[PDB]
Formats: C-alpha cells, structure tokens, sequence
C-alpha cells in the first residue's frame, strides 16, 4: 500500500528503531522519505510540530521518537518520562490527523500491561490491572498513546496502528552503562569487561573516548567492573523475550503496508485493545543472556549479579497470535543478532554511550 | 489556612461550574490577588499561551478547573476530543506550574478513573487496578494520566500537586444543554422545561430556550420525548450514585489547598502512589429518586418516564471518604437545599449554559 513515491515521515529517525526503518526504506528505494533531527524539529514544541505537519502533510508516519532509559533512570525521572513522551506523541498523532495522513504506526511497549497479567500476555489485558511500579511513568504515556489511537480511529476514521514490541536490541541502541536498557547495558558491560580482562587498553581508550587506564578503571569501578569480573544488576532471574531491531523495522513496514482500521475491527468492533503484540522466540533470563554474550564474544572473566539492585517483573511472555496470523515472522535468531551487534560494535565510531 | 489573603491565586476554568464557585467564594472572603482568564483570553490548549501566562503572572496557587466534558451520549461520540483536549490542557498547566515554582496546585479528577468492578465503597488505591467503564474511557484516561502526573512531579521535583476526586457535582453555573449535560443538570432542566410546558408558561419557555413560538419549543423538546403531559429521561432510572453540591466542592478545594501538602500525601503512600483524595458526601441515590425529588420540589404535575431503550452504564457507585473525613472536611448542603438553591438561581439567571 505504501507507494515508492508516498511521502513517508520517520519521527525519531536517529534512534534504534527509527534508524533501522529509515535504512531499510532507503535500501528498498523509496523516493520521498522525510525526517528531522531533534535539533531541526523539537517534537516537544507544539507549534514546531504543527508547522512541520502543515508544510509537509506526510501520507505515512512512523512514530519512533521517545525519551527513555533503563530501570534506574526510570526510578529517578518519574515526571520527565511521562511528560516528554505524552507531549511528543500527542502533537504528532493529532497533527497527523489534522493533515489527513493515510496511516500512522505508533510504537508502544510491554509496560502497558498489568504486572500480574496471565501469560502469555494478551492484547486484551491492557488496563485490566496494576502496573509494574518501576515503569509507571512510561507505561501511562504508552497506555494513553494506545488509547488515543483507538479514539481517533473511532471518532475520525483514522488508521492509527499500534505495535507493542518486547525489549529490542541491536546496532544503533543507547549503550550508556548508566541509562541503557538491560540488553545493550549487559552487552556493553561484558564487552568492556572483556577488553579490560585482555589488557586491550587502546580499544578501551577508543571505545570509551578516554586517554589512560586510571580513568578507564575509575569509570568501570562505578559498575563494579574490573580486569577479573563484570557485575550486572539484580539477581539475573527476570525472564523476558528479545527481538532484533531489524525484525522490528520489518514488522513496522509490514504493518504499515498490510493493516488498516477495518482489519482492527475484526479484533474488536469498537477498536478496544486493538494494538498488536510483537515478539519472537522464547523467554530468557537476564543471566542466560549474559552467559550467551560471554560465550559469543569470548569473555574469560566472571559475571556477578548484584542482587542488592532491583528486579521488577520476574516473567514476561507475549501472545503473538494476531501478528503471526497476519503473516509476519522474525528473521534473526538471538545468537545471530548478538553476532551482528558485536560485528557492528567492533567497527562503529559513533556509538551512543 | 496557609493561602494568605494577598497570595497570587490562579483559578483556571473560572467560568465553569466548579471554577465560578471557587472564584465567588474567594472574592467574597476578600482575597486580593485572584488571577483568571476566559477561554477567549487564554486557550489552555495552546502550549505557548500557557507558558506566556505562567511566566507573566507567576501564580503561587493554582486551582485547575478547566475541562471540556459532557454527559454519557456526548462521551460516546467525542472519543478523541475528550481525551485530547483535557490531556493537553492539564499537561501544560501542571508542567508550567512546576516550571514557575508554584507553591501548590489542586488538580480536579473524576470517579471515572476507577475500575467499573471496583469494590465498594471505592478506595483511592483501586485506581489502575481494573477495567474502566467503556463509556467514560477517553476522559478516564485523561484523568488517570493527570492523577499520575501529579504523583510523578511530587516524587521527582518535590511539588505539592494535590488531587481531589469528586462524585457527580450539581448546582448553579452548570451546563444544562439537554443533549450535552451530565445527568443531574440534564434531568433538572428536562423536568423544569416539562413543568413550564405542562403549565402553559409559553413566555417563560421563549425566555428560557431563546425560541419565538410554541411550535418551535414543542419541536425542540420532542427530541427528548418531553411534551405537555410528561418528561422522558434516559435509561431505567435504577443506576445509583452520590451527588455533591458545587459550593461544597468549592469549600473542599479551598480546604484542601489550605491544609494538604506533599508531606501529608506521603502518610498515605511514601512514593505518592494513589495519594489522590476522594470527595463525596451523603448516600447513593437512584436517578429515579433524584428525578422524583426534583418533581416534588419544583411542583411538576406531569409524568416522569425512564426510556429503558437508552444506556444505564455503571449501576452503583459509592465512594470511600475516610481520607478527607479524617482531615476534618464536612459538606454543608443537603440534597433538598442544593436543589432549591439551584432552582432559585435558575428562576433568576439570564445567561444559563444551555
Ligand atoms: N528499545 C526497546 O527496547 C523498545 C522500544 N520500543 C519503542 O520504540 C520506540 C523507539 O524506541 P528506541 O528506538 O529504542 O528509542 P531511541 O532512544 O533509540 O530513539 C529515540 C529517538 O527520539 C528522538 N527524540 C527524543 N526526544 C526528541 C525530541 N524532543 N524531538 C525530536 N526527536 C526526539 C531521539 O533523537 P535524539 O537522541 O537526538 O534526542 C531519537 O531519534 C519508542 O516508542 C519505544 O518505547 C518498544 C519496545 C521496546
Ligand atoms: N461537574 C461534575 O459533575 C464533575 C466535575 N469534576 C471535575 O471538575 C473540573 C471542572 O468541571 P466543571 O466545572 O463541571 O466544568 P465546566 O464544563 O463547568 O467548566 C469548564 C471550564 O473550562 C473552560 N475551558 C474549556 N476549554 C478550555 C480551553 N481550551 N481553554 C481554557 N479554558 C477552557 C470552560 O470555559 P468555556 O466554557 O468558556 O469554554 C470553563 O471555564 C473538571 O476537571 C471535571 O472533570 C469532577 C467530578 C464531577
Ligand atoms: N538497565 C539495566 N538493567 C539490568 C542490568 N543488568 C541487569 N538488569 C536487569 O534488567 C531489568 C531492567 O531492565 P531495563 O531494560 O532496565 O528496564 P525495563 O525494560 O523497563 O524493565 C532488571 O531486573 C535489572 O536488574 C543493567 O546493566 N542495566
Ligand atoms: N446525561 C444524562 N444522563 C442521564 C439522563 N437521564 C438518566 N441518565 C443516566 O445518568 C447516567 C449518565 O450520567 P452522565 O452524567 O451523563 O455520565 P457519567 O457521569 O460519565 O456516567 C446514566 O446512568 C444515564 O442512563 C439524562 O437526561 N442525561
């Protein structure tokens, strides 16, 4: 349905997901792709989004802009992670409607779901129970975004489509040890632990943008990482699914080509909980993932789990019957995704950290 | 009693039912630095206008009484509008109140935040614990997000953003538009116009509805199955809920602003979780009980009929008020007196919202 010459806007194109969607549409030869850096268009400025949408009137919108961070950043920035994401999504979704966009893809998150939802989690569990405390700010932004799509679809006849991915990983992520989500954090922690263990001082200098090992050792000691051990957060017991960034990009494009409002009414004629879960593969513990990374990248040191730090939800699995029956499948297995991310990590000179 | 007579006090939505009652009380009590703007003067849906206003006026206390709302049938149509307009108004006001170092803000919420199957009487801790009433979802989502935004600002920034969750309100200054009004003003206005028609008070009907002749008045009212013999209301009349008079809400808002701060909310929950305060007075009444009481008070001679072919929604709502009761708040106005005060105002007022 998206034509080669359709005006396609990718919001948050510099991010993990947005960069993968933009790269794929560029590779696949789409002719009319529009995007703006945060510097060029601040999506927290109501009038700037109004002006952009009125000038450009994109036919398709992939909403990939967000301000997020891992568990510890979420426990600090309670106001910021509600506020910034509420306004960005509300201005983009509203102006996409006011300027007669054909379809919009809203990216949501598993934190919409109740902590004690029956497993595997069904899309119909949204708003049926108490949230995970850690995630409440972002969860409330995402629930509100999901419901906003439903209400625009119902009142205005829009095609505002929601995909709810599991935790994502791959090239282009935020690997800042303090602010990263679990997968990029533990990958970056184990990788730096490996360079230290193997006395690869120059790679550590180049990777961390530091000049001497006193500064490297001091930076890494903050995370209880030394030449012998890499310490990770919590018990390592929480279990969840992971999905490779290029599979999410593929699913977003697939959904934008193939789903409309009329198809959502087959799930619920009032658009109630008509988002689609997006997941691939089994659940893994954080400890299993850590040990898999350690094997793949050849780390010889110890992985210790500092159980003095928080775990939240101990088990997440996702019902993916809606998107499976629509015909989507993942291409990238966890071992291959780790290898692709490692290959990229070894060569990228502008890593987010 | 911590707002001073000279405190800079902003009442957002000052022309509405709650806002007008708070402004009138503070004017009458001699507060000297009251700040307010009409919707025309300050559109709270414009981010930059809200920023400009807060930067200029730097209010110390904010009463957030602005909203775009409507009864059950308007809510079933305006799914997008009732989320969008309220989400952006509250987000801009709460954020700019933080950015401009307000002392305290009072956020008004609504019982639709609660699960349809919440255990009764409803406790504040039931918010986000279960499925909402479908009819109310758009406004309910705006209100849940507002309640949570006050919690998050309180936790991250040490603000004093305080939330009251009133039951259905009634009184002078309401929206009495027969199609868009909430249940209490709707049934009052329907019964009152039914009374005038039953009593052949054609001139009062022309004055009230701004129509020229009885044919026009009869066409308009026949939309609601109101005629010279009877008044038709929506549903079975069996749904039950609490009602609170507008001036009791105004008094509770002022009491809350004088008496609660963040330190006090932490006594309910150290992380501000579900630390809004329910606001209710009195027993649950059926819509039929309120309709019959209005009939009795205004002396309507006609029949009241409940059109069962229309929706009832949630069948019973009662509220746990232990928090606000332990703080020392009490309602002053009983239902019969509130109806009489509303009727007295209705028979005088030249600019009723209809
Ligand atoms: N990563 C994951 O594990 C998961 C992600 N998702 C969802 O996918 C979406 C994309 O996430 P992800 O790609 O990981 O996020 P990223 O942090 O990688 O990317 C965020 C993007 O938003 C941009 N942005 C942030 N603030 C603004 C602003 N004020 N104006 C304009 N642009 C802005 C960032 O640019 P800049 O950096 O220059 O500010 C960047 O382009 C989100 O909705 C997220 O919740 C869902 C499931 C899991
Ligand atoms: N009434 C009830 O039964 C209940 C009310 N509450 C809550 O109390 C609060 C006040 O409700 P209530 O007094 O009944 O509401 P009203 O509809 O009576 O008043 C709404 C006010 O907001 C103003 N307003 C609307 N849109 C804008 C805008 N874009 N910019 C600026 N001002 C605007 C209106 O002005 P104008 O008319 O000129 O547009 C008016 O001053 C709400 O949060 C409501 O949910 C809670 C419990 C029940
Ligand atoms: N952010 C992060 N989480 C980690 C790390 N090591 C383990 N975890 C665990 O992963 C979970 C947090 O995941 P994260 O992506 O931060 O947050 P979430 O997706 O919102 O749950 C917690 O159990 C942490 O204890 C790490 O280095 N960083
Ligand atoms: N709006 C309205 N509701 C009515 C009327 N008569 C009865 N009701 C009942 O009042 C309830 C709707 O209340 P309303 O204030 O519109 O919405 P809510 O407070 O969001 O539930 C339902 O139980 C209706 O059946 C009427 O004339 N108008």
């Amino acid at each position: 349905m998206m034509n080669k010459d359709s005006k396609i806007y990718i919001a948050g194109h510099t991010g993990l997901v947005g960069s993968s969607i933009l790269k794929k549409l560029q590779n696949d030869g789409y002719e009319n792709l529009i995007f703006r850096t945060h510097s060029e268009l601040d999506l927290t400025n109501q009038q700037a989004v109004t002006d952009f949408f009125k000038k450009e009137k994109p036919e398709y919108v992939f909403f990939c802009a967000a301000k997020m961070g891992g568990m510890m950043e979420q426990l600090e920035r309670r106001a910021d992670f509600l506020y910034l994401n509420l306004i960005m999504q509300t201005f983009v979704l509203h102006e996409a409607y006011k300027n007669d966009c054909k379809k919009l893809l809203y990216l949501s998150s598993l934190c919409i779901y109740p902590q004690d939802a029956s497993l595997p989690i069904k899309e119909t569990s949204m708003l049926e129970g108490k949230l995970q405390f850690i995630n409440e700010p972002y969860a409330v932004a995402k629930i509100t975004g999901n419901k906003m799509c439903e209400f625009y679809n119902q009142q205005f006849g829009t095609n505002f489509i929601t995909l709810v991915p599991t935790s994502i990983y791959g090239p282009g992520d935020n690997f800042n040890l303090a602010t990263a989500h679990v997968f990029p954090a533990i990958f970056a922690k184990i990788y730096l632990g490996k360079l230290l263990n193997e006395q690869k001082h120059q790679e550590l200098f180049n990777s961390l943008r530091l000049d001497n090992i006193q500064d490297v050792l001091k930076y890494l000691s903050q995370f209880d990482i030394d030449e012998n051990k890499v310490t990770l957060l919590g018990s390592g017991n929480p279990r969840r699914e992971f999905i490779y960034v290029d599979d999410v990009a593929d699913a977003c494009i697939f959904t934008m080509d193939k789903i409309d409002a009329s198809m959502l009414k087959k799930y619920d004629e009032n658009f109630h909980n008509t988002h689609l879960n997006l997941a691939d593969g089994k659940d893994y513990s954080i400890k299993e993932v850590a040990f898999l990374i350690k094997d793949i990248i050849g780390y010889k040191g110890d992985i210790i789990f500092d159980s003095s730090k928080l775990d939240g939800t101990m088990l997440k699995t996702t019902n993916t019957e809606r998107i499976r029956k629509l015909g989507w499948k993942a291409k990238i297995k966890l071992e291959d995704g780790i290898k692709m991310m490692y290959e990229w990590y070894l060569k990228e000179q502008n890593i987010r950290q």
